């Protein structure tokens, strides 16, 4: 009838993963009655304009031979560094490979993805180049953008030795800095559910064509093996790359966060469901849904045109991982950024494990099978009205917890004891104009 | 603690889509906090016995060459027109192709479906013929039935330009008319959940057989490529065609609607779940599950008989669409209908969109992120006790809303303020015998 | 506002399927408003050490020729019978093939499964031998263990003639007996959700290699058909075979049951969800997920190494069935058992059907569309705190129903009438030490 | 606003709200001659608008007035160059950007 | 206890509980000289420990005491060979194994 302490702690760490008060770590309040070990991974990365030494090509040049550095095509990327640039970060719900960084000479119209599988995608300190025409880059082409994955190795090590897992919370902080008189730029951030699933794309086989012209050998096996079959199963994400441009995200989602570049960002990615069950680690190749070209059976056609129906393009990422289901995909854009910028990415990922017998995690187990329906219902309440992101320095929200959680905890059903906690009003998160008001109307003076 | 106005409006439009009072259009009460545009499609079609000009063949005759009219096999269909006929309408949850019309010389024992993919399925004004032996029809065969799809083009246009969608409500009205002294016939209607999913059927490849008899060429590649693989993924519906006969539906479902033909029908198709999340438009080829023939591994067998296990037949519809998940499939039968009938089909489909930037829908957005748990719980309450259909003229139900919704709104939990609203009794929808009583025992005198 | 009688009856039969008081049979309290027929299957089997006549080989020896008895390799199994043995029972949610029995010379480190598909898996009275090296057994090998499936034929007959089905409850009782002075041994039991799904493994095709050396025939079709495709779809269970050892299960799950062998076991398998919808009978080949070997795209690799990514091994069971989704998988181990033991397996499976018109089930229908939200919420409450198993003789629990169900029925929301029913404390199910206390602290003196 | 043509796209987004309000139109005619032609780009969500400015101006039109007095109205001074901005009721406007 | 090194495995299992308790440390220093060096293998879950022994010893340290008297403490006799074992408060210890 009242929210417990463990439920409140879980709610605070779920909504504010990188808050200063979040020191203790608590599990999901479902009373699973299983031996669990909760792991907290805090990582920091300093991303700036990469040098030539950490830049590789994804084209067919690096097909069999391993990663190849740029053959001093770095002059074009220096030309990029002449003017302002754009920096996209894309946080898919993958456990390792927490975010994908991408660098553009200028803001693109869409989050494009190469149709051919890239060769040797690079972890964060190294980058991989992609051409301007939306294809993989070989030496001598025109570079279009740079891409890298921010990888957590300890997550991989611990996921190997676990019966099951579930993501408890994840937050990404974007401390931005630039030289004086070069602080111009804008930051946008948005979360939305891209519910991926295990799917296989439709591919075609090859028909054999043998013409035996021998006097006794005249088989002439002209059989048509060119039928339509299913490819290897992959975990495909329905992220709308064509609608991932910053302006579309701002005008589509009301909780999207916009501010000046110097404010940075702080995205506490949120789950889209109220139940968070354990899952066995099942890494798979990740892919992203594209769009279809041939209408196929979308119009009255014949049998032969059934096969080439609305088959959506699947973009292989050449990255294997197991994803946290029902968790939002985040995307932030830094537009018009000075090329000599500096972004301190600080990611906190807290997730629960069921240890395997004889594994390392078995030495850190913790028996807290606490249960709290009120906390879960409050999270389901709050999911639809929290902002998608906050300024990087906006931690330790006063309204959270003793007011916001308390105010939202008595709507669920009528399971309420205290008559009235506090009236709740619609906040206005206008960081660009310095007219920010919280959920209770109290103003937010700038703390940074 | 009390149902809001928006929740009541959504509930009324969800349960009575074609009610006269449903003028305003309201979104799903979940407080999605997204920019949405709600589109209402009202369409009217006059279906009667088709002439020869609008009748095409689905057989291999129209394989490469486009649709072929009947080569004056129309005499047999005129012979159909000599006696009474049967008219089935099947409303699958497909967004476009709202219903499938089918014309039979007499009531079939099951809703059969051709094993081979039909050639050029026809939109409503045109029809396609299928043979009497459950196969596709070429000229010179014996026609078994006629089939057509009722297509909504504006739905396709708007679905192209949308990040996401969800079906809000759908209703189908069946105004029936016939010449005087030819009003005999019966109408049956039933809704049931056919939860489709993306599945691929099991097919076989072709083994190459090359016999090189040359003096130096004696390779003899006899390799067996004839293995079992997966076909193209399709959205498959588990509709029980073998159990779709009118009598079985009447004796299986208590809420099934039965009446005289002149009463018509009015089916407000209902969702089977309480959550209606947005989904990205992902059109796919539609198919229907059949039944298996070879038991396979249902009995102790060897390895070689693993492949030919219980593989269910999949009937390709040669139609591509994206379906509304968790929505009931409706089916109505008009049995013993005079051949010179006239059915006015009136379909109302209201569904929500997330507009894409720069699209047409962006000019009609409407920001109403209202939330109402009571309305959703009331819908979950009511799903299991509303009739599957009503007579075509039975709109503007008095019991709905201020009594039925109010009576059902205080069961959910104990979140109740008003002590007692109105006692609820079991209705008796006996339209055949004119002994209809509503949910509160009040009689229903015939209004048409 | 109060739990009905039908809801209480369903809850009692769901939590205590084999209780003495469970005489009447009641359906799921969801008010489906469908014609249903509830079938109760009670079966008894006497499993002991099999004789040579009922022992077959799974290897390639019995590939085309049917099941082959052991060519008097039974001396090694007699050597097994010299010392103590181990007996595992694995209750997957398959409707028929209720349990899988397995006999080991000594406790294994994991629940291994053969990589090659076994030939002719045997129903319970017969067994099939598997080698000690985790491979199928031919005559002359080293036997590793024996395996059999306990099959219910009436379930198959009734599932054939049904539109839909759902499992209502399932319980397995393990009455254990042994000769005097040979009662040593231990019993362990554990339930956990292994949420299976329809998946297809990644396989490879065969590239054709034709070398035409004729003077005019010089085609040289060297085309590479060796691409990666999807195999036949199968229902795959993510049961952790590597973590199914008894000790790991005991140390992982708090509700796992441990006792002496003579106590037997009684596992009332429980659902993992609160909704139990009807499903059409769709038998499929069953398989079990293994583990992957090649990391593949888990590390930065090229395009050619995308295919051999983290592809998990899929172990075909060569058994076709339709499973009850969202139901727990049970596993019990009898360790250190005297070889001349005797286990009376008593399985009770109660499940609901929607009869097909003209079928046998249509003669036993029963119209009880009762609805009870409180009972379902109470089941969701209780799922996480009931023991996974009880001693075989521990039926008719006093605490159940008028106390435990009543005590748990007033937590859900605040939909509560009676002020306080009874305080609930944490039970201690220490059957090994005879210090068992129930949910209310009352001791449990040994009744057997 | 549009009047949709039959069979056009707009016909799928119609909305029947034939509401009438003479007071609002008269208030707009009142206010046209005293609102500033422009504001700083960040000066949205004016506090004085609506519950004060519209209310203050809504009782001048004719004598169709119910509430005796809403709020006195004074002449604002929109001096953005010198940071001496005062709204229609004399309250100062501190710089929000 | 460990202080994890950055990037090590232990860093994934840290736990922030900087609790401080002088009374517990003083009680341990109190108790070190009067606990038996060993017990029978089956003699776990001592009844006297904690709510009596720790409580009885927790009010000797200094005079930082709130509760007037917890329980008198007497000299135990751990004679396991002769089955005449008495705990710190004189209660006998019947053989549990």
């Amino acid at each position: 009838a009242v929210v417990t302490a463990a439920g409140l702690a879980w709610l605070r760490q779920y909504l504010n993963p990188m808050g200063p008060d979040t020191t203790s770590v608590t599990g999901y309040p479902d009373g699973s009655a299983v031996t669990t070990c909760i792991a907290d991974y805090s990582n920091t990365f300093n991303v700036s304009f990469p040098p030539r030494e950490a830049l590789y090509c994804t084209g067919s040049s690096s097909s069999e031979k391993p990663t190849l550095v740029d053959a001093d095509n770095y002059a074009k990327i220096d030309k990029w560094s002449n003017y302002d640039i754009t920096l996209c970060v894309l946080a898919l719900p993958m456990l390792r490979n927490v975010v994908m960084l991408r660098l553009y000479p200028h803001t693109p119209t869409a989050f494009a993805l190469t149709e051919q599988t890239p060769n040797f995608p690079q972890r964060f300190p190294n980058w991989s180049v992609y051409s301007a025409d939306g294809t993989r880059f070989n030496n001598g082409d025109e570079p279009g953008y740079l891409q890298s994955y921010v990888y957590l190795p300890n997550v991989d090590k611990h996921l190997s030795a676990a019966r099951g897992y579930r993501l408890l919370s994840r937050g990404i902080t974007g401390i931005f800095s630039a030289p004086a008189l070069e602080t111009q730029g804008f930051v946008t951030a948005c979360q939305y559910l891209a519910e991926g699933s295990i799917q296989s794309q439709s591919i075609k086989s090859d028909a054999v064509r043998s013409v035996t012209v021998n006097s006794d050998g005249t088989v002439k096996n002209v059989e048509s093996s060119s039928q339509t079959v299913s490819s290897m199963p992959r975990y495909v994400f329905p992220l709308d790359g064509d609608n991932c441009a910053p302006s579309s995200l701002t005008e589509t989602y009301h909780q999207a966060y916009q501010s000046k570049a110097t404010d940075g960002f702080y995205m506490p990615v949120l789950s889209s469901s109220r139940d968070n069950p354990f899952h066995p680690p099942q890494p798979r190749a990740i892919a992203v849904y594209g769009s279809f070209l041939a209408r196929g059976c979308l119009d009255p056609v014949s049998e032969a045109h059934e096969a080439d129906g609305p088959t959506h393009d699947i973009y292989r990422l050449n990255v294997a991982d197991d994803v946290a289901p029902l968790f939002n995909t985040g995307v932030v854009w830094f537009e018009g950024i000075s090329p000599k910028f500096s972004l301190k990415l600080k990611t906190r990922t807290v997730l629960q494990y069921i240890p395997t017998s004889g594994s390392v995690l078995a030495n850190f187990t913790r028996h807290e099978p606490t249960y709290d329906q009120i906390a879960l219902d409050a999270a389901d309440r709050l999911r639809n009205l929290m902002p998608h992101a906050y300024p990087a320095a906006y931690n330790d929200w006063g309204w959270l917890g003793d007011l916001l959680d308390s105010a939202i905890s008595m709507l669920p059903g009528v399971g309420t004891v205290y008559n009235i906690a506090k009236p709740l009003i619609k906040p206005a998160w206008n960081w660009l104009g310095n007219k920010v008001s919280d959920f209770f109307g109290n103003p937010v003076a700038r703390d940074g």
